């Protein structure tokens, strides 16, 4: 996450930590207390994610860790154009639900105007180093208009534009399938954007949630 300050440690119990060969690959979404959203790019093998956790670097008493039972890439994902970039993981053990643990819910209407939003995640900072403290960062839903000059016909009803005008504040490797929180709704997900990272000119592009309200819960009621 370029640009950004780490995280008031009370401000992201809905986040998720995945890791893959010992590493952090990813971020995520709790969702339900049994479901991780993330990127569908983030299928890695032999997944575990970490839930309520600030600090990767020490062990936490808030720390709770699960695997992966399934995996539930959405049908039309397409990795050459990140089109329908979600995912759904099935955690092992429903997550024992604490203040520092709990699912966050998503906007479900597509019209929903709260361009004030957030992201938050472990992605590669300015320094070019892995954050070991969750790191957050202020920024605005981009119009889909400045998305399809950014980025020439790379644009679809799935994917919407968020970032930083004065500072330029932008999600980066690492970050993948991280909450975009709107109006304390999950709004996205750290799909993809510019290199180097930075929404100056170019935005980030994330995962339009409330496209997948039916796809979702026939996932979670399967
Ligand atoms: B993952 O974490 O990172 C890459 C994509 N990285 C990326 C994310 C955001 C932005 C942006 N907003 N400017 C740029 C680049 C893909 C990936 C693949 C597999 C696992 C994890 C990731």
């Amino acid at each position: 996450l370029v640009h950004g300050g780490p995280c008031d440690k009370t401000s992201h119990p809905y986040q998720a930590a995945l890791y893959t060969s010992g590493h952090l690959l990813c971020g995520g979404v709790l969702i339900h207390p049994l479901w991780v959203l993330t990127a569908a790019h983030c299928k890695k093998p032999n997944l575990q994610v970490f839930l309520g956790k600030h600090n990767l670097g020490q062990q936490e008493s808030s720390q709770e860790q699960s695997s992966v039972v399934r995996a539930v890439i959405h049908p039309d994902y397409d990795a050459a154009s990140h089109d329908q970039d979600i995912m759904l993981l099935r955690l092992a053990r429903p997550a024992k639900l604490s203040e520092l643990i709990q699912p966050l819910p998503l906007e479900r209407d597509c019209s929903a105007q709260t361009t004030s939003c957030h992201i938050l995640g472990w992605g590669k900072t300015a320094d070019g180093d892995f954050p070991d403290t969750i790191q957050c960062a202020y920024i605005h839903l981009v119009s889909r208009e400045e998305c399809e000059h950014a980025y020439p016909g790379q644009i679809t009803q799935n994917m919407l534009c968020a970032g930083d005008e004065k500072y330029g504040k932008d999600s980066c490797q690492g970050d993948s399938g991280g909450p975009l929180v709107c109006g304390d709704h999950l709004r996205g997900l750290v799909s993809w954007g510019n290199y180097p990272c930075g929404s100056k000119e170019k935005p980030g592009v994330y995962t339009n949630v409330c496209r997948y309200t039916n796809w979702i819960q026939k996932t979670i009621q399967a």
